[PDB]
């Protein structure tokens, strides 16, 4: 079997992408943020504190004939941005673009932090990192991909994110028309629970490629590209007026600038991020300064190939026994 679902930016800046997911019977459609940097499928629900819900569509397990409470299990998660959520766990039938998994753990939020409440377009998250990062306790649960894996034609899912435009998440197959050239694969370490790999280097604009190993994670749930300070400083040094701002939280540059591209290595292959993708957006409508799409990972502990990087490629998350990541230009 396979699944194919369109993913859409939540706003004009591509702050996040939402993909419709059907939960329960009759189906209840929620717009979830597909996150390869986490492993919990959690939703805003009829259990979420009323004061913490603002326009989101909620999952109502009492109206689902296939919902079962996973009694004695709870979840609690913290994300890299300081946001968090917790509640209890149900199992229910979950479908993504025609692909159905019965008995998928659906983590019902009782409490969500302000960031989630203020984001009216995101009804929850659908984690796609390794199931070892799932927070359900005591019984750790599997991700939708892990549960679907055996029924898929091939144990893979692909991310084809758009720049200021819709894209696609496919499960079980590779769409050969979605990319140019070929898909180059690279090794994955599952030790930290992420799709962790090593980039072979980088280039700034039309400069010479620098061969250097950069460990990082492929994270659809992170908006920007976070790389070592050395790399990030070499990129922003090419932009007049670019500087790090403590009030804004990173590199800003005059919105007047046309940015150079940024190339990253995948084995002996290259993925080029156009300068427009790195021109993330103005710090406000009408602002002098624009926020950089490439930022330093110095405060985080890990380099993150977030949406700014992934939207420039067709990405294959190969979930076979020895996982690998594939990147193709598009």
């Amino acid at each position: 079997s396979t699944g194919s679902a369109t993913t859409t930016p939540i706003d004009s800046l591509d702050d996040a992408y939402i993909t419709p997911v059907q939960i329960g019977t009759p189906a209840q459609t929620l717009n979830l943020d597909f996150d390869t940097g986490s492993s919990d499928l959690w939703v805003f629900s009829s259990e979420t504190t009323a004061s913490e819900v603002d326009g989101q569509t909620i999952y109502t397990p009492s109206k689902s004939t296939t919902a079962k409470l996973l009694s004695g299990a709870t979840w609690s998660i913290s994300y890299g941005d300081g946001s968090s959520s917790s509640g209890d766990v149900y199992t229910d039938t979950v479908s993504v673009g025609g692909l159905t998994v019965t008995g998928q753990a659906v983590e019902s939020a009782k409490k969500v932090s302000s960031s989630f409440t203020e984001d009216s377009t995101i009804d929850g998250l659908l984690g796609l990192a390794f199931s070892t990062l799932n927070t359900v306790s005591p019984t750790q649960q599997k991700t939708f991909f892990d549960n679907a894996k055996a029924s898929l034609d091939s144990p893979v899912f692909t991310a084809d994110l758009g720049y200021h435009a819709p894209g696609t998440y496919n499960f079980g197959f590779i769409d050969t028309t979605a990319y140019t050239g070929s898909i180059t694969y690279t090794a994955v370490s599952t030790k930290q629970g992420f799709w962790e790999w090593t980039s072979t280097g980088y280039a700034v604009g039309s400069g010479t490629f620098k061969s250097t190993s950069i460990d990082g994670i492929a994270d659809t749930g992170t908006t920007l590209l976070y790389l070592p300070a050395t790399v990030v400083s070499a990129y922003w040094a090419q932009v007049s007026g670019a500087k790090s701002s403590s009030s804004v939280g990173g590199y800003v540059f005059p919105c007047s600038a046309t940015l150079p591209s940024f190339t990253f290595g995948v084995g002996s292959a290259r993925i080029v991020i156009p300068g427009d993708y790195i021109d993330f957006g103005p710090i406000s409508t009408g602002s002098s300064s624009c926020f950089g799409g490439i930022q330093s990972s110095a405060g985080i502990g890990i380099n993150i190939f977030g949406d700014v990087a992934l939207k420039a490629a067709f990405v294959v998350f190969n979930g076979a026994t020895t996982p690998t990541l594939g990147f193709a230009s598009k």
